[PDB]
């Protein structure tokens, strides 16, 4: 899995590595399309919200290595709104969302459930976040079978219900994101533990977005994305 | 023109490079005197004043790169009244100064035109960041007489009214910078949409500063800089 | 002497490099062994609590150099008490702990002195930084021996009542810290100066923690620190 989807750069001060760490990583480890995904503005520790609008000067490909515009944004509410603008939106090409406790606090299930499928309903967002995370109690199903209607991906989180996910989607029939959830480049595109929970549920492997660059691009574009001609030759 | 007078680092989260990834870019591009000028504190999403007198401990050069401290000051008032302190002033080589809304909102076309004026009379600045800025309507001519009279350089700004401001000191007889205004190394030295504003206006290249490492110190010791030593081989 | 035991990353915006910086910098410079020291979060321009539990995601080694996990704590009170939290203390190896105006005003000699001891006493400490800072006057003999007393190393920093306190601690019988106090990776393990002052009073270089990885290592296990087995060709 030349791709991977979720890291963070030092616009965090709990992240330590920057776009080029990531570049000269990707380069080292074979990875052939990387998305860096910072914090939304809502959370604690989180950059400005022009970190996000200025991504568009990003260089696409840098030493062979293309270079995805991301964001994990904050779910905020039960209505499914998230921590990202307009002017945001047009300059990005990942959205990924989740919970983070000062943004949206662990609330009773059906709290959670609601936020997560109204996120996932919004239309706004490619990947859920760590949707297998003990502190934010969701009915797993009922979020596979929206995040499949609205074809939304699943993250399976390698930083970190995980394998309960990893079968609900199976069944829904949705996609599924793997991502480090890097804080250094030290792990990036370390997803070891991620394939044993897929393995242990025989998960399909034409669902993985990240098996090739193109599978994930023909997800975006699938989703509204304007094609990226930079990234044509990935 | 090997000298790139304003760019951004990391202190500012909208920017996405280190000192380290302009030193490293600038070897690639054949840059051989760089200033890094982050945004100043008065500014949104800015570094704190020590961020500007700290750069005292910077090496001069790297790599056979010379680097200067600067800074893109932020103009507070009419009064011509930036955000750097003596201290600052001190640990510095390189002041540019010029409009963000956040500091300085624009106003009347005279509001907008006796600041910057008062800026240049000030004696405290280098450099006017981009003067053509729309946003900021000004009395060219004027501003253009001023910058000359004040031995003040007028900004032409690649990450871009930049014809008006070239002709403008074509004529008046004062200095242009060229700046990338970077804010990734990526598009370090990249002056090629200036240099095409410069041609339409027959812009006489003696007095373009970027067009040696000697040319643009020799104008900093002429505003009252202690000549650097570790950059006579430049 | 190739271990540096004080320096500074962008996590606060008064500092330049990263880790990746002070990794390739180690390497070019044969420092076999670093602590990276970020100031405590009660500082000005200092990071988020979270940018020191997450450095429990660090590799211990990469390009054959070793990385040590630490802290600039920031003495807070006469009680000794420091700006670390027991989350904080589980993700970190190394504690400095030292006086900064915007936590601890320079006050009495008395008032100084009492603080100093109180974080020496703790035993939560394993360096103080910047002793002999003459904005802090201390009863430096008093201070030399609750530190031999409880084995607390008081640093010699090369950033910089020096010669009194390498004195002071070479008849108290304690050990001496060298740090740079880095706050770009240019002046890794440069501690010329700090030398010339220990030369001056003949200071023991058996009592120099920054001999050898080894000898740091073990004082730090002594302290308590469980062993770190990435380290143990170093
Ligand atoms: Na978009
Ligand atoms: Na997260
Ligand atoms: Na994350
Ligand atoms: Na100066
Ligand atoms: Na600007
Ligand atoms: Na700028
Ligand atoms: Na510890
Ligand atoms: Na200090
Ligand atoms: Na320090
Ligand atoms: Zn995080
Ligand atoms: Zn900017
Ligand atoms: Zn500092």
């Amino acid at each position: 899995y030349p791709v991977d989807l979720h890291m963070h750069t030092v616009a965090s001060t709990h992240a330590y590595s920057t776009l080029s760490d990531y570049i000269a990583q990707a380069k080292q480890k074979g990875i052939k399309l990387f998305a860096i995904t910072d914090h939304g503005p809502d959370m604690e520790d989180a950059p400005h919200h022009w970190h996000f609008i200025n991504m568009r000067i990003w260089p696409r490909v840098v030493d062979g290595v293309g270079i995805l515009r991301g964001i994990e944004a904050n779910i905020k509410n039960v209505d499914g709104e998230i921590d990202c603008s307009g002017k945001m939106f047009d300059s990005l090409d990942l959205i990924i969302a989740g919970f983070h406790e000062p943004v949206f606090a662990p609330h009773d299930k059906a709290t959670n459930t609601q936020a997560m499928i109204a996120t996932i309903a919004s239309g706004n967002v490619h990947i859920i976040s760590h949707p297998g995370n003990p502190k934010y109690e969701i009915d797993v199903k009922a979020v596979a079978e929206a995040a499949a209607k609205h074809q939304v991906a699943l993250e399976i989180n390698n930083s970190s219900n995980c394998r309960e996910v990893a079968a609900a989607v199976r069944d829904a029939g949705g996609w599924v994101a793997l991502g480090s959830d890097s804080h250094t480049a030290f792990t990036m595109g370390e997803f070891e533990e991620c394939l044993k929970i897929l393995d242990a549920v025989d998960f399909p492997p034409e669902r993985i977005l990240n098996v090739s660059p193109r599978r994930l691009l023909n997800f975006l574009e699938s989703r509204g994305m304007a094609p990226i001609a930079e990234f044509a030759d990935l």
